[PDB]
């Protein structure tokens, strides 16, 4: 019973595929959608316009928005309040944002039934 996540994605987002394949190493069975409308995902989804990001995520579902790390999807699965974890923007050093040694900080930030932000995991700037 792996777990299984539906990603939908534009055609020419080289950092989306990095993540996908990120979270195949890590075990997850993913299927990959290229579609050049991510705006209708992400409203489809209850996507809060400030959490965007490069890629939307289904598992569960749950939407997972942007270079989330596996091991806070899992924490996301185990949460019932939660609809959603985003990592807003793009950060570099998150799962195939990758870029060498230096690392931005960046939160996950779990969204819950009502609407309210609650942060799921944070990571230290390198
Ligand atoms: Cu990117
Ligand atoms: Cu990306
Ligand atoms: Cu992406
Ligand atoms: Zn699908
Ligand atoms: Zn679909
Ligand atoms: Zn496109
Ligand atoms: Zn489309
Ligand atoms: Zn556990
Ligand atoms: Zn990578
Ligand atoms: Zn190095």
């Amino acid at each position: 019973e792996p777990l299984a996540i539906d990603v939908h994605r534009d055609a020419n987002c080289g950092c989306c595929k990095d993540w996908i394949k990120h979270l195949e190493a890590n075990g997850f069975k993913v299927t990959d959608h290229v579609e050049a409308d991510m705006s209708a995902v992400k409203s489809r989804l209850g996507v809060p316009y400030s959490m965007g990001s490069c890629h939307t995520g289904v598992i569960d579902g749950k939407f997972v928005e942007g270079h989330v790390p596996a091991a806070d999807i899992l924490k996301l699965r185990e949460r019932a309040d939660l609809v959603g974890a985003a990592v807003p923007g793009m950060p570099v050093g998150s799962p195939g944002m990758e870029m060498g040694d230096r690392q931005d900080a960046y939160q996950v930030v779990g969204l819950t039934r009502s609407g309210q932000a609650s942060v799921l995991a944070e990571y230290p700037g390198r």
